[PDB]
């Protein structure tokens, strides 16, 4: 009788129907007799009878839809019970605390050769599945970790990287992570720890299934944190773990002071996480006057002196030289100095510029860290060369500096990959398992080269996504003859192709205009608009439903109409984010530095960004549909970073905008598990009496499941294969079983039934 219907916060509330009309049911809230509301009848859904129990696996419901999937995971949540499946997929609700004991070394030994559903819902079981699958299939694997910023995608990423090391290894593959958040991750308003690159990271496994080493792709580092940041966001960490760790000997070399003191920092957020015990290891000198004021940052992971001084115990740990260390901090520096380097207007007509006197010093110190002539620094970033040397406007002037400044930390992250790559080589290996942390579709009040790249990359893995889940899974089921009913989808191949095809696409366009003598933005916009006027996933600015859209002018922006939502991208910079090569002056004056290291990062200068990524790209979805794939879907419980806090209606938006909603049927009615009658047959023959022999492969196949007491509520035969319902993964690994022992036992229990 007591039904769910819609709450403007909550998502759904408890009620009973009290009345019908046309499109609509009243609603009466629970034990508000008298009180009702109007809902649609389409947003009204059976509850379970018992409001209080909870579900380990949310097919195992009664009535599985939306609602009941939104109270389970609430229930669940609230006793700190973090992870739910919805059969094989995993739900992993982010709790904003470190919940006691669940990720111990004990917790991982528990884990380890359990089928899925013997154990409680966890990472680590999702890991062992992907092994064994490994294992047995002789087939590489991958594990896609997907949700919202701050959700828990790389907290996820890591726990199923310490799982497999500890369980199947022989510690750098785990210890090389704070090196590359150093490097790579930031404070966001979303996410203290937000990361600014996209990851895989594979382990890759030996014939006997043990690990042999790794290897890490990264993706997409975000270039424009680096010189200017939103007041409440920082750059990179790794400047703050500097500043707030480094010995007073490294401070004095590194010329480094508070952060307030740095162009490339001061816009931001100058304050450190700490708290009241490492805010007293960080010396007085390192201290912004805002700190002062305020106080520390509050994260219950992040603590910049903490994670300064575990960084560089992951550095010693990962074989990584005490010279290594200061090469690289070296470079950090260089960068903070270089963004010290301001301008002023020269020229009776203001054509030119000259450094401020002031910035004399940052001049010195960024010069004497990259290895360069101070006058040739001074002279690359005030003039161009076209033989014919020109001034600099200050607008100019700012943006080579910056674009130096880019380039450089850019090539040193690609630097710190590469070295942590080499710290756990491996000659050959047979499989790998791979874990994917990647931001999703994502749009802010303005959208620029970022936002449209990484919801290009959405648009690729949302295509990889329809095809295996729903796809795939379905063909074979009909192929089989199983009568699942059919979940459709629309692809979006027009929207890939829009951003990608060759000649015709975005990325090819931009190319065009980076290519060009004299290289515009509005050029590049209006040559996409004349090129795509008859495509229906592209318009212009003005045609958006928002008032912020309505002063944009049409070669100044385009509006790419994602399934996800409609996104209006602000086209300005397109050009310059687009090239990842330093004009040539800037090039040669870094490639000529005195400094071996910094010669070594550099080992028309135009190189395509969009380009680089959709080749990348498309090698990541080259590994994706050539392995097996296991999910977990993150979700973040509220929008201020808090424990026990669940927003009903934010999680609902985020199972309807992940898709699960509209699997739920798909999931609950299908079937993860199968096998081929043959290949069972063959595997038991040879354990075989005459009498079970003789039988046909299929017909033996029922003897064993019937002997062994299973069901239709177990499994469903097909044309050729044998398939297992979600909740009995047990059952079909004891089937799957290949231990002589094993099979020979089984036998046995045939031959005793089948007197
Ligand atoms: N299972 C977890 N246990 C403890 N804290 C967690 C967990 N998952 C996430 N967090 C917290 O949430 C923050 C954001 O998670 P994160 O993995 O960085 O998000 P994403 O990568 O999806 O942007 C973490 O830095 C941490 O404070
Ligand atoms: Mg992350």
């Amino acid at each position: 009788k007591p039904v769910w219907a819609p709450h403007p916060t909550d998502g759904f509330q408890v009620g009973n129907i009290v009345d019908i009309g046309p499109d609509s049911l009243t609603i009466e809230p629970l034990n508000q007799k008298g009180k009702t509301f109007l809902a649609l009848i389409n947003q009204v859904f059976p509850a379970e009878e018992d409001s209080k129990k909870d579900v380990e696996d949310n097919c195992s419901l009664m009535y599985l839809n939306e609602a009941t999937l939104l109270h389970n995971i609430k229930v669940r949540y609230s006793k700190d019970r973090i992870y739910t499946y919805v059969a094989n997929i995993l739900i992993a609700v982010n709790p904003y605390f470190d919940i006691p004991k669940i990720y111990s070394s004990e917790t991982i030994k528990s884990y380890q050769g359990k089928s899925l559903g013997t154990m409680p819902p966890h990472v680590f079981a999702i890991a062992d599945k992907a092994f064994r699958d490994m294992k047995v299939l002789k087939l590489s694997q991958s594990i896609i970790v997907s949700g919202e910023s701050g959700a828990g995608k790389t907290e996820n990423t890591k726990f199923v990287l310490r799982y497999l090391t500890e369980s199947y290894g022989t510690d750098r593959i785990v210890e090389a992570n704070p090196l590359l958040e150093a490097f790579g991750n930031a404070k966001t308003v979303r996410n203290n720890n937000s990361s600014r690159f996209g990851k895989f990271v594979e382990i890759h496994f030996n014939e006997k299934s043990s690990v042999v080493g790794g290897f890490v792709s990264h993706y997409l580092l975000e270039k424009s944190r680096i010189c200017v940041q939103g007041k409440e966001e920082r750059n990179y960490h790794i400047f703050y773990r500097l500043c707030a760790g480094a010995s007073e000997d490294i401070r004095e070399r590194l010329h480094l002071s508070s952060p307030d003191n740095f162009r490339y920092l001061n816009r931001g957020c100058t304050r450190y996480f700490a708290n009241k015990e490492t805010d007293k290891q960080i010396l007085q000198n390192r201290k912004s006057p805002e700190y002062l004021k305020a106080g520390s940052l509050k994260d219950p992971l992040l603590d910049d002196h903490g994670d300064f001084i575990r960084m560089c115990t992951a550095m010693k740990k990962i074989g990584l030289d005490d010279e290594e260390k200061l090469d690289l901090f070296r470079v950090v520096a260089g960068v903070l100095h270089l963004g010290n380097i301001d301008f002023e207007e020269a020229g009776s007509t203001s054509g030119g510029c000259n450094l401020k006197n002031k910035s004399t010093q940052a001049l010195e110190y960024c010069a004497e860290l990259l290895g360069l002539d101070q006058d040739d620094l001074r002279v690359s970033l005030t003039t161009r060369v076209m033989v014919i040397k020109v001034p600099l406007k200050v607008e100019q002037a700012n943006n080579a500096r910056d674009a130096l400044a880019k380039t450089v930390y850019s090539h040193l992250f690609d630097h710190v990959v590469n070295r942590v790559n080499q710290c756990f080589p491996f000659e050959t290996s047979s499989y790998f398992i791979g874990v994917l942390d990647i931001a999703g579709f994502e749009y802010f009040e303005h959208n620029s080269f970022e936002q449209f790249c990484i919801n290009y990359c959405n648009e690729k893995l949302q295509q990889f996504f329809n095809e295996r889940i729903l796809k795939e899974e379905q063909e074979l089921y009909q192929k089989e003859g199983l009568g699942v009913n059919e979940v459709h989808y629309v692809d979006n191949q027009d929207c890939i192709d829009l951003i990608e095809a060759r000649l015709v696409g975005i990325l090819d366009i931009l190319d065009e205009e980076n290519r060009l003598p004299q290289p515009s933005d509005q050029h590049f916009t209006s040559a996409v608009h004349q090129k795509h006027k008859d495509h229906f996933r592209l318009s212009i600015p003005r045609k958006s439903k928002l008032a912020i859209h309505r002063n944009i002018r049409d070669d100044e922006g385009f509006i790419i109409r994602h399934f996800a939502g409609a996104v209006c991208y602000e086209t300005t910079q397109f050009v310059e984010k687009n090239n990842d090569a330093l004009h040539m002056s800037l090039e040669s004056l870094i490639c000529e530095s005195r400094d071996k290291f910094i010669r070594e990062l550099f080992e028309l200068s135009f190189i395509s960004v969009g380009n680089k990524f959709k080749t990348q790209l498309n090698l990541l979805l080259d590994k994706l549909r050539s392995t097996g794939a296991s999910f977990i879907r993150c979700i973040k419980p509220n929008l201020k970073m808090t424990s026990h806090h669940f927003e009903g209606a934010q999680i609902l938006s985020q199972l309807q905008c992940s898709g699960m909603v509209s699997v739920l049927d798909l999931m609950q009615g299908g079937f993860p598990s199968r096998a081929s009658f043959h290949e069972l047959y063959n595997m038991y023959k040879k354990y075989m009496p005459d009498k079970l022999a003789r039988l046909d492969p299929r017909l033996f196949c029922k003897a064993l499941f019937k002997a062994l007491g299973l069901n239709e509520i177990d499994y469903k035969f097909g044309l050729t294969k044998v398939f297992f319902r979600p909740g009995k993964f047990a059952e079909f690994d004891q089937i799957m079983k290949s231990d002589p022992d094993h099979l020979a036992e089984l036998v046995k229990r045939v031959n005793h039934w089948l007197i």
